[PDB]
């Protein structure tokens, strides 16, 4: 809790970081690596939600103009889920945290990339892309403590 408060103060979104870390039993005892791992899991949950939302849209007779955006968003979230976040978990757990930082930079940029495909028009899961981006930037800040 005092570790959590200190850690969260040194992120771009204090209350988001607080709610996320304190949602997980592991924070009430976990060290800073543990806090990073909790944040990775939060990003993971939102990325899985986005991946499924994209599949639903793509199978629901979407507007023709969303064909490219949605295909590239699906690719974006597949990178996050199969590469960026598994890389961060492994690196935090048993390796070099620099690679977890890379993973968070990746997921932050990939969620932003997906959102920006809908520029000029309605973005159908905007809040979700924003959530993944903001949580990634919080995680990046947390992991920076280990570097």
């Amino acid at each position: 809790n005092n570790l959590v408060e200190t850690t969260c103060k040194n992120t771009p979104n204090y209350q988001l970081c607080l709610k996320t870390l304190l949602s997980d039993k592991r924070s009430a005892t976990g060290d800073i690596t543990t806090l990073a791992l909790i944040m990775v899991d939060a990003i993971k949950a939102k990325a899985n939600q986005a991946a499924v939302t994209i599949s639903k849209l793509r199978h629901s007779n979407p507007p023709a103009a969303w064909k490219g955006p949605l295909k590239n968003c699906a690719f974006s979230y597949k990178v996050i889920l199969t590469a960026s976040l598994p890389e961060a978990i492994e690196a935090l757990t048993k390796g070099d945290p620099k690679f977890a930082e890379d993973g968070m930079v990746g997921s932050s940029g990939d969620a932003q990339e997906c959102e920006e495909y809908f520029k000029g028009s309605k973005s159908p899961f905007s809040a979700l892309n924003i959530a993944v981006h903001e949580l990634s930037d919080v995680g990046r800040a947390i992991v920076r403590n280990l570097l």
